[PDB]
């Protein structure tokens, strides 16, 4: 049961910090250049987390980075928190724009199954992925930092489109 | 037993990535400006991890940052990995220079004890801190990425000097 600590580390280390300042950083980018107002976190339950989001789906294109967020943390001066903005194509048309990224601990969970010393078996990846997604959902429900500033996209994979899955959450948000 | 996953997340997410390129980044800084050749990770077993290293000890002074390390990870373009270099004073004298930082998961472990939903009790901080330090030691022993490029400083706290503790590991390294 190591997915529980990873979910809390994901909140304590990442989301508790960037979410309060997130909507102010998006308004900064929009005024100089639109992008939706919340961060969309991808949660593939098969634990397949590609490093390059454009390879997962050609219709997901990188556009530009948000302004950086820096702070002194654990002895590191101005540790850099940056997020990438993606345009989601549909039938050759720009169907939306948002800040999109995977949940890094999912791949961190994936890599633990390879190492023998971790004691984490391959068969447990899906169960711990659901637990990570479920524990993260329970955290952000009571999290004061998250006031409708974050959206979690969880899915299981033989035809599938991540652009359509992301666009689904985008369209329903506009209502 | 959540400290086990945090140690592996610390290795998979951070040390597996920066250590292979670490010694090349130090040689870059030294040639333009010396600093020791390995990264010193602070592991206070009381789980007290200040954000500003200069507050922990006045004799630990920030000097300058290393060149950044960037890579595309989990959908984020050019995620920034940066480390701070510190000069350690002794009796008003510069007694050494090295890349120094705390282990971030230690504070991440510390914050989990506050939240009730985490199910992590305050009394377990010391035991999990030792387990995190011990599990991290077992990982870096078999880690091919770590070939004498990293040093772990673990300690327990009524007179104590972190500068003296760090300088102890520095002096013994030179032999
Ligand atoms: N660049 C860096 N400098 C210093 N230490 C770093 C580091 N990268 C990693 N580490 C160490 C390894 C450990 C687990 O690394 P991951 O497996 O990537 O899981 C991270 C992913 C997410 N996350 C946090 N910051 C960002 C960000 N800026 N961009 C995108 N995702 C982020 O939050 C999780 C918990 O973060 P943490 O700071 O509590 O623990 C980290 C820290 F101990």
């Amino acid at each position: 049961n190591v997915a529980h600590g990873l979910a809390w580390s994901y909140y304590i280390g990442y989301l508790r910090l960037i979410l309060p300042e997130l909507q102010a950083r998006i308004r900064t980018y929009n005024q100089h250049y639109a992008v939706s107002q919340r961060l969309y976190i991808l949660l593939p339950l098969d634990c397949g987390v590609p490093d390059n989001l454009s390879m997962a789906d050609p219709n997901i294109r990188f556009l530009d980075k948000l302004p950086q967020q820096t702070g002194d943390r654990a002895g590191i001066k101005d540790r850099v928190y940056s997020n990438s903005i993606y345009e989601l194509l549909e039938n050759g048309q720009r169907a939306g724009t948002c800040v999109l990224e995977y949940a890094t601990p999912l791949q961190t969970l994936f890599a633990m199954s390879q190492y023998s010393q971790a004691g984490f078996s391959r068969e447990d990846r899906l169960e711990q992925a659901k637990l990570f997604c479920r524990t993260l959902e329970d955290i952000l429900a009571d999290a004061p930092e998250s006031q409708n500033n974050c959206r979690l996209i969880a899915y299981q994979e033989s035809s599938f489109s991540l652009s359509q899955e992301v666009l689904r959450h985008l369209r329903q948000e506009e209502k």
